[PDB]
């Protein structure tokens, strides 16, 4: 797909909806939109490999790694693919969304439609935090909404 | 993928869980789960072609429909690759779900993944209803609950 959305809930009020648009079937991704509801600061965000909500955010499982290797920030060459790092809200609580990653794709081996948007508690690490959370989830808490990435136009 | 799932909700009653198995990616999909919060009887049963719940059901577009061609029931040659036909509502309002069908897929250039499963208010008419609404969308009413086909583990 060229387009694409994930509309995210969870128990809490963090909640919100992100855009993802790929110009080229390869390019960078533009990820986009607002989420509210979160405490001031950083808060991780990732592509996590289950668009399964069966169990609230918990059934997506862990951050999506076609390439098996360990968690890292998106400009490191050592991460998830569903690594997108952190997204920072305001003092009012809301997230202006605006990242570009070229590691996420909208098709092929990399594509992350049908899975799970999430974002989390606390701020994500980037792999930096020397213990073996922090090479898997960066530490980044709980998982406070998500949504699975459909198709859009 | 190989299994996905799409997890059902709407703004009433109607919730449910429907799971999707394909055993290989030329083979047939296997359907099953189950709706609850239906009136008793039969009620459309589609892929919509957008992935989008920005707009709850509403945003997901119309039957999904790479071939272009007139809606249809499953087992018609001349259908929508999203028509699945009717589930049925038992009198507890409970519809069980188990169905087969070697249209849709859940890989390849036309994959349901990340795409929305709805289910709706009147029963699909097959195509046959003899006007220009039963050759689009059955004439299946409004769309009670919806989820988005995740991948699944
Ligand atoms: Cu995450
Ligand atoms: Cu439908
Ligand atoms: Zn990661
Ligand atoms: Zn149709």
């Amino acid at each position: 797909a060229t387009k694409a959305v994930a509309v995210l809930k969870g128990d809490g009020p963090v909640q919100g909806i992100i855009n993802f648009e790929q110009k080229e079937s390869n390019g960078p991704v533009k990820v986009w939109g607002s989420i509210k509801g979160l405490t001031e600061g950083l808060h991780g965000f990732h592509v996590h490999e289950f668009g399964d909500n069966t169990a609230g955010c918990t059934s997506a499982g862990p951050h999506f790694n076609p390439l098996s290797r360990k968690h890292g920030g998106p400009k490191d060459e050592e991460r998830h693919v569903g690594d997108l790092g952190n997204v920072t809200a305001d003092k009012d609580g809301v997230a202006d969304v605006s990242i570009e990653d070229s590691v996420i794709s909208l098709s092929g081996d990399h594509s992350i439609i049908g899975r799970t948007l999430v974002v989390h508690e606390k701020a994500d690490d980037l792999g930096k935090g020397g213990n073996e959370e922090s090479t898997k989830t960066g530490n980044a808490g709980s998982r406070l909404a998500c949504g699975v990435i459909g198709i859009a136009q």
